[PDB]
């Protein structure tokens, strides 16, 4: 029985990628050492981190006026780095935030340590929709505007780029990075933790417009300052060498599988398969997210009713584990069930979940 | 062949790399990779808790000391230790002992968060440790910071300095677990894993549990000691594979005799090279005073104290021809540098010893 | 490393070729090969019944439809369809729609068994589908025949044509189970397995149960639907191994999302190649109208519409160096033809996409 | 341990299955399966040519005969033989020699294309070949048909009959290449390959090259001898894998001594069983007159001429317990039947003979 | 791959054996082997003088001591020590400390040359060192003898016992040059080279120069200290090759850090094994008391203190299967004995440590 890994982050990696890492784990391409032993200042690793940046630029069509850097600290680290580097862009130290789920809320709260944060929309009773941009109250003197493209815990995803009336746009794409093409010119800063969609945990990719450097605060750590790191080509200090090497192998895998354009159509096929089972389930599976904001990456749902049948949800997760389908348990803050369908999750995998969901419904529906 | 004298990231034990390779696709039968593993799983809980217990056992860490695993490397703590501690006393003052390039870098970084005073008079050359008595200590300084092993200049403390009861913060990146350490006398110990205990990506921090909460407002949450300690280093996704790698290297250190056996091997390896430099009749020149000579990093010059560039080039070329990697000195000092961390075996240093002996035998006048 | 763009026989899933190899000497532990298995044994009964069940499941074939497995390939049904159905009405007439080479061959073969009226005027170039509303249908015709996907000219139906209540017959040889089909609207569907759902030697035929018993006297017993449906495809020895191979391919299609997912995967594959042609600025020429372009077979020319023989040879030569087999166009059209059947993965097509993009960038004037 | 006495499909040489298994993913280094191989490729031309040459070599087929490989099995030829040859003379009549189940099936099928006349009186039991002197031959008949070996009743011709110079069509399916054959005496020879030369899916048809061009109008083009001979059996996609398998079995026959050695081996094998029957003192009864006994299929009963069902079941149940498969007689006859085709080794017949001897020793009253 | 745990002769450094091999036919260009070198040549004089200088340098032998190389092994000094020194006092009495089989064998041999008195009561088992204050010393005895490291029983002295001024003779064959030695406090130190400093054939004796000339009349000239020291160990033909071999081992010990490094390596190696024995839950049983445990020879039992014969046999069988040689204990004690001399590297000990850990995990209940 082969394992089906629906991991939410860290998540599943392509099997062929794990085969290459295992192959050259003790003698990387004849150099004689491992990537785990490789000096970050050698020519050998210089090609690895340069090829990784070249892949990020190619796959996302990143314009030449954007800097691509690899930092540590994960996504939650960028929750501090974005205000540290950008909240001083305008004297008021004001920043606008769009809270559509748990991770955009966690980021807005963290930004209050560095400036006056304002949520541009009236609070949502439940993270089940994106507030209409026509209802946003945007500060014209705000340094930037922040929003989260894909909410991992709640399954709410933007399928558009919001109009911030010309403001500096900041976006958190950790749970949908390189699942679809992006017009990078519309953004000021894009960041994404690699552990979810483009590699393994340890490294965070950040795409910064080159004219936004140099507004960092005095309290910004040098290792998180965009100007410092973009000047040293992500090599101000020792970067997560192995995680940048793993990321390049996952990026090379996306390119060989059709790039961002193909990942979007595949993400449609996978998410549709599950969403159709839910909508036709006659209430047996309950996804409260509204259809136009449903995420193609994370599909959280309940069983039985809108509040969730705990016994039925316990049998579901237990029968799914004996079938070697891991990490289907929803986030501990919402409970229920969460199916994550990142790039590495194959169509045959979603089919296994889809068949199990149809067989489980035929067996417990009333 | 291949003998890796890397400064950091450095060589890993060949036994460790073999196990990482064996279970990269199916970690101990669970069915997934550690690269694929979730930090909120019970499987990674065993990994990160086993790594913590090894840090506590091998270093004899008291139970009133938190052990957290952060990101950002060494230079991350250059910003993390002031953000977490410079506000311990209202002055926002800190005493810094600059014995080399890494203590100077941390001293410069701390200037972003308060008043930073360098304790001694500025040295002309990082070749000696300013005697602890000539230290201009501030009684109201929030903490005193020094670097146990200066990787670029080869100046290592073989003692714990006296700071008149101040909380002591030490940077042991390039000598972590190379010798037993009295953790009780320290307030905060940090070390980047890539030099002597793991691979690049994760940093060990040992903090006395009564120094949390003095964090400035601008301290990022992933680097705030109080936050990460209260979440067992799981406030956000930690460098899972790096923590798993370190757990195996710590396991290797334990099986070979712990911190007690590492120190004895550190002396054998370091003295083997130092005997060659001292008996070299001026062919090899190491400027460090013998009492402060590092046992991990040995920088020296060839030909003269200023360095014979043409001679040092044939050295590094012939050394590369013999598959001895990363012997080139740091770019700010030049010359040669031999890094003899835990994974570097006695067999390795003997190869470097026989090579330096013959090279001197063929180029000295 | 080989990328198989074969047009029929075509590529099989690597998963399927592996299980066929493992079980070649001892199928499921019964002691013998499938090649040695008797068509009367209880073991082959499970094989052919499962292969019948999968066809009914993956296409949603209603209960009033028979599913049989014949020999003779697709061209066998060019004679078996008239022999079985041209006598539905006493006139011995049949309406045929000639959109390419394979419907043209079927129309000429049917003239041996009756009077055949082609429903539309000659096209001059197989580049479009004549409008079904302009179709000259005979209300006394026994059936209406049409080829859903023309493997040589790349002309595919993206709809079911209205034949005004006439018994409808379709040649789905080259797009069988590449998309869902409303079987209720058809009278007879047939498809050679060697193009999309297995290996050569067997032909699947789907017949409405009231269309049996209209076969002419001259129809062979092994090709009479009524005879073969009455014996469950076992009137004589069936292609046992070829039916077994089909069952594994169908089981592979079911495990990958059924026909619904094949249609969307075929959209990704064909859109990737067709866009390279449209943006080629005349370097790649596909004369088929976009509304009728095939998602399975993409024939095109290089250089200009009539074809540059020099560029088309280097394309096929460099494609052969890269192990991209069977990309040469059919003998009657020449040029290039890429076949993107079910087993052809997205990763395969990307190798073709990168090669066509690089060839254009290197020879475009 | 399994001993396969299958009637058809039958056992294949273990060395053939071993080679098919190892080349199944990468046939002779070309990079693809034969199941994926195009029938128009250089590789398959070499396969189908080698299969034809071995047929011509082992049977010594004269140059004025076409060797074509068809689909539809032997029952397919039951229609292809009349469709191609019943119009040879204007009367459209054919004379048929019914010696068992497969002659009667073929004679009845032929009645769908012309007037068929059995040349001999209806035999009360298929136990003897009517003396060729008794044959009532029509001098205006288009051909004379007879079955060489009746697989169900065990009646075999050990001579080429005299048909007064008429064109002779023979159904050698169950004794093809079990002995040399004077091909020059025949007009059409056909044989399903699943009994003694390969796997199910392909039929070998040897036609004298002047009998081409007499096919009826209703003959399917895939079954027309003239069409297929002009296309080297490549008018449409042929059963590629079956022909590849058939070639390997032909190579195995050639390496084991050709048709001459098969006749010597088939004599030793059938004698081993008949000797048990002839000396069984009525315990085993074989109704066929010994001068017409088949050397390939040995049907018999246990107990008495009509057969004791209680004893025959215990025989088959114990035989199945010993892993001896397909010993049950045909459904229309019941009882026991042993098929001893070329792949059935001498040790296989030795296991059966030792079992029959012990079974006779345990139940003979 | 072979790991040599021999008790004596033991393993030699792989580098030393390589040099012996390379220059076996042409010792440093001279044109002859060492095996052919005349002991009276200028070439061999350089060799034996080199070996003597290395012994003085590594052990810090004061100038008032003679260093001589003799034949006869260690047992040769069991006779040579009484013959040379028992006449130092007219009583012909000598004190012998019996801690194991080698001091016991040395005490018996000493009775041939005088009245020998064992200083303590016979132990029930050679598991500890009798307390030095419990020693019954003869003030009129010529000398006091003891064995520093008992190879058979694993009892080792970690001190220089106070003999109240008497001249002290010590048997250091099992730990010679495994640690710094205060040579001044002894009268005669001897050690067979075949255990920790070379190959069999030669024995080193360190004699204080004021103790020469007390040899009895029956002392052979080749074994008299005054004779050999008077001819620089060249009274007769000395074991030329065994001295040359020994000189390379000494050169190897010097390049690896002298005796101070051999002391640290012995601590790491012995403790790695002892930690497994103390934590074995009685699975491994070392009978020696912790304060007298040898660091060169570790004897233990498996299963219980008396030893499970079947369990220890499967231990030695899998040890041989893993190419770990000479682990079987001495015949008088049985069980397992692991020898950890200077040439036995840490990797060798780690190999054994992992094997002992896995042998326990698969046999312990
Ligand atoms: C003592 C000490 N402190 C901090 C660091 C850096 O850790 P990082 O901040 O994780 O890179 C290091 C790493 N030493 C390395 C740094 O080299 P680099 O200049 O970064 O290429 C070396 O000596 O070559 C260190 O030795
Ligand atoms: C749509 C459609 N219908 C019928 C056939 C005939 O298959 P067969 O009769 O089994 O060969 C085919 C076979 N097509 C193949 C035929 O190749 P061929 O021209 O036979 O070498 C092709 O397109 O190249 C088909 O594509």
């Amino acid at each position: 029985r082969q394992v089906v890994n629906f991991g939410p982050g860290p998540a599943k990696l392509p099997h062929s990628v794990l085969l290459e890492i295992q192959k050259e784990l003790l003698d990387y391409k004849g150099v004689g050492i491992s990537v785990l032993e490789m000096s970050h200042r050698s020519s050998d690793f210089a090609k690895i981190i340069n090829n990784t940046e070249n892949l990020v630029r190619e796959l996302l069509a990143v314009p030449d006026n954007y800097k691509v850097i690899f930092l540590q600290g994960g996504g939650c680290g960028q929750f501090s780095a974005v205000p540290l580097n950008l909240i001083g862009l305008k004297a008021g130290r004001c920043a606008d935030y769009v809270v559509t789920g748990a991770w955009s809320a966690k980021a807005a709260e963290e930004a209050k340590k560095f400036g006056t944060i304002n949520i541009v929309h009236p609070k949502l009773g439940s993270y089940t929709k994106i507030p209409d941009p026509s209802t946003w109250n945007l500060n014209p003197d705000a340094s930037y505007v922040y929003y989260c493209a894909n909410e991992t815990v709640h399954g709410v995803e933007f399928d558009f780029i919001p109009d911030v009336k010309g403001a500096v746009l900041v976006c958190d794409m950790s749970s949908n990075f390189l699942s679809k093409p992006v017009d990078v010119s519309k953004f000021g800063v894009i960041f994404a933790g690699a552990q979810k969609n483009v590699g393994s945990a340890g490294v965070t990719v950040v795409i910064v417009r080159d004219d936004l450097l140099g507004f960092a605060l005095r309290e910004c750590p040098s290792v998180l300052e965009y100007k410092v790191q973009a000047g040293n080509s992500s090599l101000y200090n020792t970067p997560p060498c192995f995680s940048i090497y793993v990321m390049g192998l996952v990026l090379e895998w996306i390119k060989n599988n059709g790039g961002a354009a193909a990942m979007e159509k595949l993400s449609s096929i996978k998410s549709q398969t599950i969403y159709e089972i839910i909508d036709n389930s006659q209430g047996f599976y309950v996804c409260p997210v509204e259809p136009q904001n449903r995420s193609k990456m994370n599909i959280p749902f309940r069983i039985g009713n809108a509040k969730g049948d705990d016994a039925l949800e316990k049998r579901f997760l237990d029968k799914a584990l004996e079938l070697n389908m891991l990490s289907l348990k929803g986030h501990r803050s919402v409970g229920g069930i969460r199916a994550s369908l990142y790039n590495a999750v194959t169509i045959e995998d979603v089919q296994k979940l889809a068949a199990f969901m149809k067989k489980f419904l035929e067996m417990h529906q009333l």
